[PDB]
């Protein structure tokens, strides 16, 4: 037997996003919209079933969020919507997505380590909860008709809760796992329909289990299953698992809950459970193996997932073993047949979320006997032609064995001194001003140089007429986007036509991938920067993205370890930011935007990974002269407990997120910590449309001042304003200076 755990819902040529844009802007109708949901079910339905897909999944659509459709089903809508029961549609559904003319929407959040983001359920004792969304029971109803049985999905309800936030004013003391005597009789009621409608199989989703958990906490999925247990009765039920292995304890109450069947594993990045369960499993229960990877973009090893099954297969296999994905296909691209521009030996390597379901299944039938020959041959020969082409492996190797030579600091140079250099350099007054590196892009086109110079030259008479603003940066008017641009130049990259990831709502991305051992040919950023860098006689800064974020947001190669080739991107940046050092440039900002995104949920795993992180940063301009500054920029605004690893960073400059943060929460870094170097929280939202005054931006300053050092204080934005209009940049920024140039005064 085969299984999918969850399914993409965007369409092979992102349907999904047009039909709800086109609905939300009221081009469409929501039957209209319907149409194009329930086509996109039949499809996916009937492909896995032709697949020969077993335990094929209901429920996995969304018109935005899994976890808010949970919501739905939980009648659990906050106040302010004026929700006043029944069947919940489009209307409410919508507008706690995305909000609508008179109220917020609800918060989204990052959905464990993935690059997904999930919308938070605001909870508290004054909610009450009611069966509002019969999304699941009509899945399975509208699969049964079209012929397909399938396995009806829901996030399972103590997972539902931890991953929940209480609602404002809910006193500190409640404890959200408080709720599950108010939510556990409505998924009684989602379960006996979907009994009587037929389902014989039934998937919770409980992820959190992943998580490092207390012992009170995983006590709480004992008892929700000990009371679920005799409306579970006469159905199989499988509780679903991924991203990480199983902490030892979480093992215990998992092989041990009331009603359950069936456990899903995720056996590529949780192989780690293994060991457990050659220690022990459950008598007679089913084993899901997620042995299929549907977190990346790469081919399966069938030699390796088939010796892995088999072993399973001795621990119960008798008819008790199942081939699964190691977690919902959402998190990977829809389907390798419309890459057209990719050449056959690299697509040959790849998979996607299609592929996938093939794979799952041709591990199943070659574990019951009928294994078919000429797919294991054509794989083999496909991983082989991957492991031995000079595409992906490379003299990098060489520099890549060195760095083993100890850390990366600059030039001992305490950045105290090192910052005393660059004053001489760089005659900065007090509370300088500067900004993050994008600018409102105008008309634009589809030669070419002298257009974008136009541009350029705009940003830089701007920015110097423009309240002069003490750093000028270029604008990136030449750039797309900020991994493509340097991926396009790097050598072990390779980019998709159409393999689109859902991020979020309505909103995709298209990662690149990493492939090979990458090397950085010729220069990237040099010519651009120059030519910024001499129409002007203040100070021009390079822009590069840190080889973290490049990492984080690439489907990197699984041949080799994360941070192995996450060194291979600093070595290659290393070279451009030594390269702008000799053309000119003395000023360099290297932005991490996504310093965060790979932490391991793993909490034991952090500090192996922000070391690496780190040093990878450091090795990018650890030969870099003490006069040249270097600005690392990161998309955050909390460090409590990430703090000491901006210190290890060691930049001379670090500019944050800020101006919707309580500034004395900035003392995180003048306490049990002295940084000494220079800091620049943001004054000025960028992801507003209103421009804030003089008086507001000024009076953050001083508010700031009161716990920085006014010596190391900059003055700039919370991010780019690429996505802002000129019109509310331009008052925005001469604001910004006059705040400053006042605060000099005083
Ligand atoms: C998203 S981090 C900032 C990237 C780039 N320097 C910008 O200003 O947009
Ligand atoms: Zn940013
Ligand atoms: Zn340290």
């Amino acid at each position: 037997a085969s299984h999918i755990v969850g399914y993409p819902r965007m369409g092979p040529k992102r349907e999904l996003k047009f039909a709800l844009e086109s609905f939300w802007d009221g081009k469409s109708t929501a039957e209209d919209l319907q149409k194009v949901s329930a086509d996109l079910r039949s499809s996916i339905w009937k492909q896995m079933s032709a697949a020969g897909t077993k335990f094929i999944p209901s429920n996995t659509f969304a018109h935005y969020d899994q976890v808010l459709d949970t919501t739905a089903m939980l009648g659990a809508v906050p106040p302010r919507y004026g929700y006043t029961g029944g069947e919940i549609g489009l209307d409410v559904y919508f507008s706690m997505a995305r909000g609508n003319a008179s109220v917020p929407a609800m918060e989204m959040t990052k959905w464990f380590d993935t690059n997904y983001h999930y919308i938070v359920p605001e909870l508290g004792p004054e909610v009450n909860f009611s069966y509002a969304s019969h999304k699941a029971v009509n899945e399975y109803k509208e699969a049964k008709a079209l012929g397909v049985d399938t396995v009806p999905v829901l996030v399972g309800p103590v997972s539902y809760l931890l991953l929940s936030k209480a609602a404002k004013g809910v006193d500190k003391s409640f404890e959200l796992l408080s709720l599950l005597p108010k939510i556990l009789p409505i998924y009684k009621e989602v379960i006996t329909e979907l009994k009587a409608a037929g389902a014989t199989w039934i998937q919770l989703d409980e992820p959190v289990l992943v998580m490092d958990l207390e012992g009170q906490k995983l006590q709480a999925f004992t008892g929700a299953y000990a009371e679920l247990e005799s409306t579970l009765s006469g159905l199989n039920v499988l509780v679903e698992t991924y991203f990480a292995d199983i902490p030892a304890e979480a093992y215990k109450t998992l092989t041990s809950l009331k009603g359950v069947t069936a456990f899903g594993f995720d056996l590529v990045r949780g192989t780690k459970t293994l060991d457990l369960v050659k220690a022990g499993f459950p008598e007679g229960k089913y084993l899901f193996a997620g042995v299929v990877d549907g977190r990346n973009i790469w081919a399966n090893d069938f030699a390796a997932s088939l010796s892995t099954l088999q072993a399973l297969e001795g621990i119960v296999g008798k008819d008790k073993l199942v081939v699964s994905t190691s977690c919902s296909l959402l998190h990977t691209a829809v389907d390798l047949i419309n890459e057209t521009k990719l050449d056959d030996e690299i697509k040959s390597w790849m998979a996607f979320a299609a592929q996938k379901v093939v794979e799952v299944n041709a591990l199943a039938k070659a574990l019951a006997g009928q294994k078919d020959e000429a797919l294991f041959s054509a794989n083999a020969a496909a991983l082989a032609s991957r492991r031995s082409s000079p595409r992906v492996t490379n003299e990098g190797v060489q520099k890549a064995a060195a760095a083993l030579k100890g850390s990366d600091h600059r030039r001992a140079t305490n950045v105290s001194a090192r910052l005393d250099a660059q004053q001489k350099k760089l005659n900065l007054p007090i509370l300088p001003t500067t900004t993050i590196g994008s600018f409102p892009q105008t008309v634009e086109l589809r030669e070419d140089y002298v257009k974008a110079i136009k541009e350029e030259i705009k940003k830089v008479v701007d920015l110097q007429e423009e309240l002069d603003i003490d750093v000028l940066v270029h604008g990136e008017p030449e750039r797309n986007d900020m991994v493509e641009y340097f991926g396009e130049q790097l050598s072990g990259f390779a980019f998709t036509a159409n393999g689109w990831v859902q991020s979020y709502g309505s909103r995709c991305v298209k990662p690149p991938v990493i492939y090979g051992d990458v090397s950085r040919p010729k220069a990237m950023t040099v010519f651009w920067s120059a030519m910024a860098q001499s129409m002007t006689s203040r100070p021009m800064k390079g822009m590069l993205t840190g080889p973290v974020t490049i990492l984080n947001w690439s489907f990197v190669r699984n041949d080799q370890p994360r941070h192995e080739t996450c060194y291979q991107i600093a070595l290659a940046i290393k070279d451009e930011v030594e390269d702008l050092e000799k053309g000119g440039i003395g000023v360099i900002q290297i932005d991490e935007a996504a310093l965060r995104e790979g932490l391991p949920l793993r909490k034991s795993e952090h500090a192996f990974y922000l070391d690496w992180a780190v040093h990878s940063f450091r090795i990018t301009n650890c030969g870099v002269q003490d006069s040249t500054q270097i600005h690392t920029h990161m998309c955050y605004s909390h460090f409590n407990d990430i703090i000491h690893s901006i210190i290890d960073m060691d930049a001379d400059v670090i500019t944050i997120e800020n101006s919707r943060s309580d500034e004395k929460l900035l003392s995180v870094f003048r306490e049990g910590v002295k940084y000494g170097a220079g800091i620049g929280p943001g004054v000025y939202d960028i992801h507003s449309p209103r421009i804030p005054s003089s008086e507001e931006i000024a009076d953050r300053v001083n508010k700031m001042l009161a716990v920085l050092e006014q010596n190391i204080l900059w003055v700039n934005p919370d991010c780019g304003l690429k996505t802002r209009k000129y019109t509310e940049v331009k008052p925005a920024l001469k604001n910004m200076v006059d705040a400053a140039k006042l605060i000099r005064s005083q």
